[PDB]
């Protein structure tokens, strides 16, 4: 399933160009994780995972390493944490171009590949 690689490239460049979307993105997932009754340690580690995953991806693309960047973003596209991040902001800003264009990248990748192996660490 190699179309989902380019879906990661599209969501990667969105969070690379909009750090103001990204700073709310990790911060929004923490609230839906909190509605489920998760611990402050697991919430904090989930914010840091999402942040460090995209940072290590963007650091590769910027040195010309597109393939390593879209790979490290792909693991986030399929993650439940990134689905919570976009879902919490879609409730607040339903007409947002920055939410709907990011959500569409994931929603199309969800049909471009079907990955089942591990979940929730």
């Amino acid at each position: 399933g190699d179309e989902a690689e380019k879906q990661a490239e599209r969501a990667l460049e969105l969070v690379r160009k909009s750090p103001d979307l990204l700073k709310k993105l990790l911060e929004a997932m923490a609230e839906e994780l909190k509605r489920q009754g998760k611990s402050p340690d697991e919430i904090q580690k989930a914010k840091d995972e999402v942040k460090t995953k995209v940072e290590q991806a963007i650091r590769e693309w910027k040195q010309g390493n597109e393939e390593q960047a879209r790979k490290d973003m792909r693991k986030v596209l399929k993650s439940p944490a990134f689905k919570q991040a976009v879902k919490v902001m879609e409730e607040q800003e339903p007409n947002n171009p920055e939410v709907q264009e990011l959500k569409k990248a994931m929603e199309e990748a969800e049909r471009g590949s079907l990955e089942h192996h591990h979940h929730h660490h």
